[PDB]
DNA sequence: ACCGGAAGTG
DNA sequence: CACTTCCGGT
DNA sequence: ACCGGAAGTG
DNA sequence: CACTTCCGGT
């Protein structure tokens, strides 16, 4: 199906096998991805689109920020912070 | 039919409108029930099990501790706080 | 009010 | 399993 | 590395 | 419609 990116990084998140590349760490909803570049590859591959890099990715997670779903954690680099408000709105159709 | 609980309050949690019931409050995942009663009524009548009450709901909800899907905000009463390891978890097939 | 054990449901 | 039902704890 | 405006895609 | 692509800012 027609996957998102908020629910492509809970199903990484998820497992723990996943923690070389991404991982939750802090408060509740605050994510690192560890290895950008391995995450924006692994987006590409399942969205079939073999341009996809890190660059690409974050501006994808910025328009999620007016839509109240995800924020940035400010000073820690590579690291977000899911948002109830807008996933709760983003999980109804 | 088919639904789980957590997934129910996040319904209603969408929906500002059910804000005489339940809405969020405070830091991220934390809600409150407002008229925890009348939550209690609608998932039973969601569930089709019409004895259901406060009491009943309130031992789902303690299940979901061990699980991680969620937790008490101690002291607020009526007030419970998602958690995304469980809820992460949970989404996935 | 909130807690968790115990037994039961399809 | 994911609750529902019930009850003796604090 | 992170920000948001702008134009384009399936 | 949710990104994808590109880029000139800080
Ligand atoms: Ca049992
Ligand atoms: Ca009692
Ligand atoms: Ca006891
Ligand atoms: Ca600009
Ligand atoms: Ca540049």
């Amino acid at each position: 199906g027609q996957i998102q990116l908020w629910q492509f990084l809970l199903e990484l998140l998820s497992d723990s096998a996943n923690a070389s590349c991404i991982t939750w760490e802090g408060t509740n909803g605050e994510f690192k991805m560890t290895d950008p570049d391995e995450v924006a590859r692994r987006w590409g591959e399942r969205k079939s689109k073999p341009n996809m890099n890190y660059d690409k990715l974050s501006r994808a997670l910025r328009y999620y920020y007016d839509k109240n779903i995800m924020t940035k954690v400010h000073g820690k680099r590579y690291a977000y912070k899911f948002d109830f408000h807008g996933i709760a709105q983003a999980l109804q159709p």
